């Protein structure tokens, strides 16, 4: 029960020794305790961590990153904050900083003029020349003449002046200290300021804090890396690099996550920031930012589904790969990559396998165990591609992917150049019933088409949410079918068919479905949730079977969430939310390729073609729905629906996100984190 913490310090060791001490006092003698093992450095702590002679330690970034790789292999386990828990900043942006209509994207950085804060630095250096490094000349080593030959003239504080002259043109001397102007974050904004230099390499804050006038800012935009701009204070969405600031490492197996979270937790609440004056947790006598930077605020738990390369990002870990490495593709220049395409089944990757074969190479199969999985594999490298449900192109969303192409299923001629929106999921009601609107449903009988269903569930009850904000649904209505629910459930109370398929999802469950769930609005329940064409095909007599063959479609109204009410003929105008079709998601910076091949492939694979006997067929399964979904015509380009955002629509992202609130998703929660 007590957590071995390290320090690289006689000072810091003090320091943990005090922390011990005031953590027994007060602290049942069954809560969290502190033992402090000193070692040398970071990398002697980081080694003793994974040897189970310590438990914990602080990083950078940097560190942090080293930390994860072999053998050492440690995790992100807790965080260190610079706010208020309203605006806990744990997070900082590494931007490259240019002028208004300057003309140029990171892929145009060759010959123009840089400031960076200093050499050796973060944002200032190792993260761009990070980036930038297979652009560079070669040899790139030693690299700081590489950068010297890449850039026309820059300031690169500390260089070598003596050596690689241009580093200093800007700054000559590069003096290391606030005696040159362009040294350091501010020093570096102003060298573009003074307009000596094109970029800046600095912070997203930086800016901020040289022009107190939104004014003069507005002159000022960030490259980003889709080679396009944005303004300032947009960086969030357009940085080169995400760092954590201070985190705070365990073993990835074992490693006493939860213990020492445990800790700290409490620990930040006896001796917080003001907590006490008794012991400062973020302070120190004998020095600053021992143990944890001084600047700290507190402690964050940091979700599971993490690890490293998740938590430090997909920049950032590219970055700092290339300059651990150094590793280039001499390949080409322009021709696309083959796009590694993640299959979740065996028999997903057995299609992708033949796929792969006949994509001759355009086309490559990765293996993970969960679509959570994959979308952690697109997210960090391992993987580029996949076809995701609306669920997923949120979840995948929340992590930074982005919808490319989605799979269209109808009006078959005109396919390519369209992308389809969906099925209106509309709840139904009989014209015959009491002032009955979207509002008025507590207490209410409902029809459900079946648990964790789409239109008959998750819509619906999703934005139902706002109108309680707990998670037990059965304790909204009266009484339902909604086959899936527990057995007892009111849910469960208003479902036919008896035997062990009570309430049970499947037809043999008469109030099952969508045709279902309205013959459960006509026999038992005043709301049932159902699509758009649902009772259009189950009236005027379109529907042969006893209880429906009578019942006319003007005799029902669907409602809509203002309030009022609407004829079920114009479903266009008073649906709950609109229910997508499945998309291929990708990382943005692999979106064009995956455009080209995948148009390139679904013309020599795709539905066109019929002789799938003596061939391949992209939309065809051995087993069923293998990658794309069989009812699959072709991937249409989502032209300007390009993000989740734009693509689900606000109504559908409202619900999703509201239901995500009842069902956790461990990945999800980890997106969240790091930006959400």
């Amino acid at each position: 029960k007590t957590v071995r913490w390290c320090a690289v310090s006689e000072h810091e060791a003090t320091k943990c020794q005090s922390f011990r001490d005031h953590m027994k006092s007060v602290i049942p003698s069954d809560g969290p305790s502190v033992a402090c093992v000193k070692k040398a450095s970071y990398l002697d702590c980081i080694r003793a961590i994974a040897a189970n002679e310590a438990d914990a330690v602080t990083l950078d970034a940097g560190l942090v990153y080293d930390a994860y790789l072999a053998p050492n292999n440690l995790k992100p386990v807790v965080a260190e904050f610079y706010g208020s828990k309203e605006d806990p900043q744990t997070f900082y942006y590494a931007v490259a900083v240019v002028k208004k209509d300057s003309g140029f994207q990171m892929n145009q950085l060759r010959g123009k003029k840089s400031c960076h804060t200093g050499l050796g630095r973060s944002a200032g250096w190792n993260i761009p020349i990070g980036l930038l490094y297979c652009d560079l000349p070669e040899p790139r080593k030693p690299l700081e003449k590489a950068v010297a030959n890449f850039f026309s003239g820059s300031c690169a504080p500390c260089a070598d002046g003596t050596d690689f002259p241009q580093l200093c043109q800007l700054c000559p001397g590069c003096g290391c200290s606030t005696l040159n102007q362009y040294f350091g974050y501010s020093g570096a904004f102003k060298c573009l300021k003074d307009g000596a230099g094109d970029v800046a390499f600095v912070k997203h804050s930086t800016i901020f804090e040289n022009l107190a006038n939104k004014a003069d800012r507005d002159q000022y935009e960030l490259l980003c890396l889709d080679n396009t701009r944005k303004p300032v204070d947009e960086y969030k969405d357009c940085h080169l690099a995400q760092v954590p600031s201070h985190t705070v490492v365990a073993r990835s197996m074992g490693g006493k996550e939860d213990l020492i979270w445990e800790l700290l937790n409490q620990a930040q609440e006896h001796f917080g920031k003001d907590k006490s004056k008794e012991f400062q947790l973020f302070s120190s006598p004998h020095g600053k930012d021992l143990l944890f930077k001084d600047s700290a605020h507190g402690f964050l738990k940091v979700p599971p589904r993490m690890d490293a390369k998740m938590y430090l990002g997909y920049e950032y870990v590219t970055a700092i790969r290339n300059l651990r490495e150094g590793t280039c593709p001499e390949a080409p220049t322009d021709e696309c990559k083959p796009v590694k395409w993640c299959a979740l089944s065996h028999h997903e990757r057995l299609k992708c396998d033949e796929w792969s074969v006949n994509s001759v190479g355009k086309i490559e199969c990765v293996s993970a165990e969960t679509t959570e999985d994959c979308i952690a594999k697109i997210m960090n490298g391992e993987a580029d591609a996949m076809s995701l449900d609306g669920g997923f192109v949120y979840i995948a969303g929340k992590c930074g992917l982005v919808p490319v192409l989605a799979e269209n299923y109808n009006k078959s001629d005109n396919c390519e150049d369209t992308p389809e929106a969906g099925y209106f999921a509309v709840a139904v009601v009989k014209k015959s019933a009491s002032d009955l609107t979207w509002d008025n449903l507590k207490g209410k009988k409902s029809c459900h088409t079946a648990v964790g269903r789409t239109a008959g569930w998750n819509i619906p009850m999703g934005l139902l949410y706002n109108k309680i904000n707990h998670c037990r649904f059965d304790e909204f209505f009266s009484e339902g079918c909604a086959p899936g629910s527990k057995k007892d459930s009111s849910l469960c109370k208003l479902c036919m068919g008896s035997g062990l398929n009570l309430c049970e999802p499947n037809n043999k469950e008469g109030y099952y479905g969508y045709t279902g769930a309205f013959r459960c609005l006509v026999e038992k329940g005043d709301v049932a949730f159902v699509k758009h064409q649902t009772v259009p095909q189950n009236t005027g007599g379109k529907n042969p079977d006893p209880w429906a063959k009578n019942l006319n479609e003007k005799d029902y109204e669907l409602l809509c969430l203002d309030g009022t009410r609407k004829p079920v003929e114009e479903y266009a105008n008073c649906h709950l939310a609109r229910a997508p079709n499945h998309a291929v998601v990708t990382r943005k910076d692999k979106e064009a390729c995956v455009h080209k091949i995948l148009r390139q492939q679904q013309h020599l694979f795709g539905s066109n073609v019929t002789d799938c006997s003596g061939n391949f067929c992209l939309f065809r399964s051995e087993t069923k729905d293998l990658l794309f979904r069989d009812d699959t015509v072709c991937l249409a380009k989502l032209h300007d629906r390009n993000t989740y955002e734009k693509y689900l629509g606000e109504e559908y992202v409202k619900a999703v996100g509201n239901l995500r609130k009842c069902s956790t998703s461990s990945l999800l929660e980890a997106c969240t984190f790091r930006r959400p």
